[PDB]
Formats: C-alpha cells, structure tokens, sequence
C-alpha cells in the first residue's frame, strides 16, 4: 500500500523530466543577441523555480502535501496543452514558467510525502534513489523519443495522452532561516556538483563545432550508477562515499576538457555521470537524517532548501558561457570542488 506513493512520485518525476528534455532539440526559431534569448528560454524555468520554492515551502507544513500534489497535477495538465498552439516566443516563456512552478510543486510534494511516509533510513535511501533513477530515465528517454516522434499536435500527443492515466490515478487515490552549517555543507556540495554539469552542457558544442548524443553517455552512466550504488551506501558511513564521489567528479572534470581526439571524448562523460549520480544519491538522505536529529520532524523546508540548491546551478550556469570561452584552462570548477570536498569529511 505504501509503494503507491513511490509509484506516483516516480511517474510525476519521469513526466516532468520528459517534458523538460523535449524542448532541447526543438526551438521556436528552429521551427520557423538572439542566442541570449535562447538561453533565457530555458533559464526562465530555473529562475522561477528558485523564486517560487521557498514561498510554497511552509504551506506544505501549514496544510499538507497531498493537496499540493493534486494542484501540481492540475497545473501540469492545464499548462502542457498550451504548447500545442503557440503564437509568440513570450508565450513560450510564460509556458516555461508555468511548467517550472508546476514541476517545483510536484517535486516538493513528492519528496515531502516520501520522507514522511517512511521513517527508516535504508528504505528512505532506497526510495529516493529510485526517484533519482526515475529522473535519470526521464532525462535519458526524452530527447530520442521526441526526435523520433517529431517526424513519425504530433510532437506532444503522446505526452498529452500519457498525463491522463497519472492524473486519474492521483485523483482516485484521494524556522524559515537556518544558521547551522551542517545542512549548508550538503546544500553547497550538491549545488556545485550540479553546477559542474550545468556549465559543461553548453560549452561542449563549441569544441565540437571547432573540431567538426553528447549527453547520452552521461545520462547512461547516471542511470546505471544511481540505482546500483544507492542502497549499498547504507552499509558504511557517508564520509568515504561522498568524499570519493567528489574526488572522482573533480578528477573527471579536470581531465575531460583537453582531448587530442574526439572519439574518446565521450568516455569521460561516463565518469562524470557516475560521480554526480553517486554524490547526489549518497547525499540525499543525509538531510533527512539531520532533520530527524533536529527537533522539527517536518521535512518540507529542508527539502525545499535542497531543491533550491539543486536548481541554483541551472539558474545561471550558461549565462556567462561566451565570457568564459573568451577568458590556463577555461574550466576551473574541478579545483573548487576538490578543495570543498574535505569539508564534508566528518559527519554525525
């Protein structure tokens, strides 16, 4: 009976990630400082998520999480269809903002409900690793499915008919500020670990073009690592797992950029994806453990902070891409990550 909530969270996360990733190959200018607006097109979702999550945080504790879940389903259902008839780019920006706030609400409600239903550490870790694996599956299957169905209304009909079953199942089933660094360390670690891939995402096509599917190895590694290295981390402490993951991602990021040939350039992305997935999966339940240590037993605000840290990198990663490219390696994030790694060496 308890696995129904996990299934609902899985479906919601997969749906949100699939909707997010389908926008990558198709652009409003493609279908017909322009690149600045193109970047803003996908930056708007992250910015509105960051702006909206903290305000909708405490409402979960004030009222509940099932009603926010139903509202997230409703807003997703009313927002997805609008992509079918798009007139102007500003309408696309508005649709992106609505989808972003809906995804934020759905994710926070799902994480809160999943944290509240299970009070056991290893089961909680397994459930959240399953959620992360579902996110990985969605981000992996988005682009190819969208690309193949673009040729064979048509681009989004499958999603429009898929949301219906999830909505029907969901319908049928029915202190703000912290000065403690013990959560801030995890927030910063996950923020930088996500900022690494956020910065790596747009820079690679520049090298590909100047040297004459890029994120597929990374997604494959993420999916094949998260679910397989999640549960085993409970056997021992979180020190070694997080430290090794941070060291691995730092080494991979430092070694990836320079490449004499491009055929083997995709191989380091496997290491990057494995490292980011391992770090995220290992670090996710530590916040819940700290909440259990804390007097407050409501996980809504801490998971809201976690999501804010998750989306901080997506907010303005590619904002300074051209300036960084014009600007000794162009990427130095690995050094920052490795020097910040020993901060989380000691844990309760």
């Amino acid at each position: 009976s308890r696995k129904l909530i996990l299934l609902i969270v899985f479906i919601a996360l997969l749906l949100d990630n699939m909707l997010l990733t389908v926008v990558v190959p198709i652009i409003p200018s493609y279908l017909y400082n322009e690149n600045v607006k193109v970047g803003l097109l996908f930056a708007s979702k992250a910015t509105v998520q960051l702006l909206t999550n903290p305000f909708i945080g405490p409402m979960t504790n004030r009222i509940g999480y099932q009603i926010p879940m139903f509202a997230g389903f409703c807003i997703m259902f009313v927002s997805t269809i609008m992509f079918a008839f798009s007139g102007t780019y500003t309408l696309l920006f508005i649709a992106r903002s609505l989808q972003g706030i809906g995804s934020s609400c759905s994710s926070v409600a799902g994480m809160g409900m999943l944290a509240s239903v299970y009070t056991d550490d290893e089961e909680r870790g397994n459930a959240m690793g399953v959620a992360l694996g579902g996110l990985a599956m969605g981000v992996l299957v988005g682009p190819p499915f969208g690309s193949i169905l673009y040729e064979f209304t048509a681009p989004f009909i499958v999603l429009a008919v898929l949301v219906l079953f999830d909505g029907a199942l969901q319908l049928f089933v029915l202190l703000t500020l912290i000065r403690d660094p013990y959560i801030l360390i995890a927030a910063g670690s996950i923020c930088f670990a996500n900022m690494a891939i956020a910065m790596l995402e747009p820079a690679l096509p520049i090298w590909m073009m100047e040297t004459m599917v890029a994120f597929l190895p990374a997604s494959i590694s993420y999916l094949l690592g998260t679910n397989i290295f999640g549960p085993l981390a409970h056997k021992m402490g979180r020190w070694l797992c997080a430290f090794i993951g941070m060291i691995m991602v730092g080494i991979s990021i430092i070694c990836v950029p320079f490449a004499r040939n491009i055929y083997g350039l995709i191989a380091p992305n496997f290491g990057v994806g494995f490292a980011i997935g391992m770090v995220d999966s290992s670090m996710m339940p530590i916040m819940g453990y700290l909440v259990d240590l804390r007097h407050v037993s409501v996980y809504g605000s801490v998971y809201a902070i976690a999501d804010v840290a998750f989306c901080m990198g997506f907010a303005f990663g590619p904002s300074a891409g051209g300036a960084i490219a014009k600007s000794w390696l162009m990427t130095i994030i690995g050094v920052v990550d490795i020097l910040f790694a020993p901060l989380c060496l000691f844990l309760r």
